[PDB]
């Protein structure tokens, strides 16, 4: 009634009760009388550059968590539970803080995928690879780390999701952080004639790049260099070794023209500007990867009026009236440029996954987790495909949003808070 | 500020400030626990049965919309002001409730499209026909008066928005209802051998009109027969002049082949089941029109799998890969088909605007009330198109959804309450 929560689906009329929400905690930004439903950052964990957990704070979260860990593994309250409680407890006390053991780290990120509303592809959350960096020390570590991740989750295009945990933060003391927004991106340079040269996106990043050396070659699909910074000192440059950077040429399978207009785009979506947060512990570097979505790149990298902004000279090529928005030629062109994106990864056999079968899959993976576990928070505005969005099931899902822990939350950019 | 809720573009970085939400004061169904911005009916504040308002209920309400009323006017604190809520409160104690003089019903009209957080078009509320039926009193009469509605708003082809507003809820006399949800709209059979003929979202009202009497022509785009209520007396069954019902064939631009795929759909669309809430006093029947964006036919209506479902033999005719998802025939068919019906209704010199100019139009006025008003209710997700939702302003737009009176609420279809 008042708690069971109930989301309905309009086109198959299937109704599901959700329990979950009630295990909650932090806020969403939507108060009794307004819906912030849309904001992209409600600020309710841009984690701003101030005091971090106290150990009376630190310990109940640790306690939820663990508690959380043991019933997982059918083993509430027994003497394995309550003994790690005590010694997490007393770890505290004398830390200040506390260490994650490999099985509760694993657990927890897997966890932090389980709980990510924005993320339509959560029906893989339990395969996921964990790479423990927390003995990483420097940024040339960093790089090794990273590299071997690149690696280990490009598979030869046989992509594999897979995530590396740097150390968690202390303090003071100070911690690690991949400048970078995503470990593979390409850069952007801003043309004398007010125009933009290569991902619009990344303009501010690659001048702090060229600003620290780098040597920027001025094309479109510049691979950036990693910018990582490890202990809380100066970030430092790196190189990814190319042949590491898996890249994917486009072209259409009907328009030998398609090939005429440079398009190419790489293999891994890797997300590094996030913090993973485990029992009160904040991790500021764990750069995770899967693999993409058609759209992501195809609707909102190549044609975002912001980003690439390829449809105009997409639409010249076909040959469409662009003088009355009446034709749809922008709606035209967009459907070409995306089956064109699936079509090319495809046939280089790199992985990806077209909105249709995305969608539906996450409708299987929503039945499994109300069926399982009592609900499944998702955010309708992310999880919805930024084309096509009423022939996908998940546009007639309603869905309950909700912030469950362990998470992935957003953080300030290192440059906007990095003294010297 | 602390308290002034900025949403903000990520596309043009434009930032406006809402201070408009501190007029609201009714629920959205969110919580700061929880967002239930995806949910279609939020029971939250949706329209009470049973009995009515109230004397405590009543004037308080009532004042606060004449206090705004005589704001628009710039005669707050007047003497007509003053004496106009005197009456009202000494109205209301004596009949227990009160009447909205013509202008104050024509402000409320207006305004509760204005509030219209889920209504794209509405840069058009100002541009408002107000046909007051409030002296109405039997069904003849109803369907008299949407006859004239129909054919002013109609306006053979140039349409015109309009409302049609019959007499308030009472307690005992009882509500004037129109049992049709739209007062145009295409009958659904569901044959015994599984299939279902014409529209199936009207299968259930088709069913009702088929057992007050309607005999069903048994076709694919059958007009159903208005079906009315006055006083709270059985409704009766109207057929409505053929020569008033505005049709269009649809066909494309291109493909000659459309022609025989058999569509057409009604001009004018007009939402007659919602309920028109002011200064406390609620009208059950006020329908309402104005022009359809593509959209709404070419991808709900058609498109739906729950509706015409079209996508498949567009596809076969168009000869799509069909074979897997990944060469998104389905999202090539649905572009030529939103092409066939918006170029079908401007080659009829039918009013009717694609989502590209109706996206832009609802950002200009965003804008504009947030300059003039301080802010603009909206909801995201039945703001953005069911398609190309990205390449749309509205999509990279963040909106502030929240209540404001006076409005159009949802209420409990009149079958399911109708005594005897
Ligand atoms: C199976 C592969 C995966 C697919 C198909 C997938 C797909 C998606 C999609 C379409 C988005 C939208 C991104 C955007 O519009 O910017 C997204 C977001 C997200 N995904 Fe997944 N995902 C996958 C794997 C992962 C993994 C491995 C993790 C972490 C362990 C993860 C965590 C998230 C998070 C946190 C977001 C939020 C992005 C943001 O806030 O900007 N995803 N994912
Ligand atoms: C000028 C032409 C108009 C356009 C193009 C426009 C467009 C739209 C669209 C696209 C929807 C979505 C409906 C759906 O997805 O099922 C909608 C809903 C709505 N519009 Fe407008 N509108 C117009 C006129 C009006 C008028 C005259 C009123 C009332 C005075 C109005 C009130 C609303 C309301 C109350 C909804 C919510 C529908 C619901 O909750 O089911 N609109 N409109
Ligand atoms: C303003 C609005 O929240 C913003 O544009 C959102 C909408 N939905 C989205 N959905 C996904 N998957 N990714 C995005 O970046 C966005 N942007
Ligand atoms: C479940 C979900 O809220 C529902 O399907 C919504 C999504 N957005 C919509 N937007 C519009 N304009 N119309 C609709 O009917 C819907 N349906
Ligand atoms: N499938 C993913 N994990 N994507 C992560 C974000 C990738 C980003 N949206 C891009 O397309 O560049
Ligand atoms: N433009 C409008 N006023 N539309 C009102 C609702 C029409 C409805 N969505 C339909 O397609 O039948
Ligand atoms: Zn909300």
């Amino acid at each position: 009634g008042p708690r069971f929560l109930k989301v309905k689906n309009w086109e198959t009329d299937v109704v599901l009760t959700d329990t979950l929400h009630l295990k909650s905690t932090l806020e969403t930004g939507c108060t009794e009388h307004i819906c912030m439903g849309s904001i992209m950052l409600p600020s309710q964990h841009t984690r701003k550059p101030e005091d971090v957990r106290t150990k009376d704070q630190l310990f109940p979260l640790a306690k939820e968590f663990l508690d959380q860990y043991y019933s997982s593994i059918k083993r509430f309250g027994s003497k394995a539970h309550m003994d790690r409680l005590e010694e997490v407890n007393k770890e505290i006390e004398s830390t200040s803080t506390y260490q994650l053991k490999d099985t509760e780290l694993i657990y927890g990120a897997k966890h932090a995928w389980r709980n990510a509303s924005r993320c339509v592809g959560r029906i893989q959350w339990s395969k996921l690879q964990v790479f423990d960096a927390r003995d990483c020390t420097t940024a040339h570590g960093m790089f090794n780390y990273i590299c071997n991740h690149v690696k280990y989750a490009t598979n030869k295009g046989n992509l594999r999701s897979a995530i590396t945990i740097f150390p968690q933060r202390t303090d003071g003391k100070h911690d690690f952080r991949v400048w970078n927004s995503q470990l593979i991106r390409y850069a952007g340079y801003k043309q004398p004639d007010g125009s933009t040269l290569g991902d619009p996106a990344n303009v501010q990043f690659t001048e702090i790049c060229i600003q620290q050396g780098w040597k920027a070659p001025r094309g479109r699909f510049d691979v950036l260099p990693l910018l990582l910074q490890a202990n809380g000192n100066d970030p430092e440059l790196f190189q990814i070794p190319p042949e590491l950077v898996l890249e994917v040429p486009i072209r259409h399978p009907k328009f030998d023209w398609f090939k005429d207009l440079g398009l190419k785009w790489y293999g891994l979506p890797a997300v590094s500007n996030m913090l993973l947060e485990i029992g009160g512990l904040e991790f500021s570097a764990c750069p995770f990867s899967g693999w993409y979505m058609g759209t992501e790149i195809g609707v909102r990298d190549y044609c975002d009026n912001s980003r690439y902004n390829i449809l105009e000279e997409v639409a010249k090529k076909m040959d469409l009236d662009m003088r009355k928005t009446s034709s749809l030629w922008k709606d035209q062109a967009l459907v070409e440029i995306n089956i064109a994106v699936l079509y090319s990864f495809q046939s280089d056999k790199v992985t990806i996954v077209d909105h249709h079968s995305a969608t539906e899959s996450f409708i299987k993976h929503m039945e499994n987790e109300y069926r399982c576990r009592g609900g499944c928070p998702a955010d309708w505005v992310w999880i919805v495909p930024p084309m096509s969005g009423s022939i996908t099931p998940v546009f007639h899902q309603e869905m309950l949003n909700y912030r469950l822990t362990p998470s992935f939350e957003y953080q300030p950019d290192p440059w906007n808070t990095h003294v010297w």
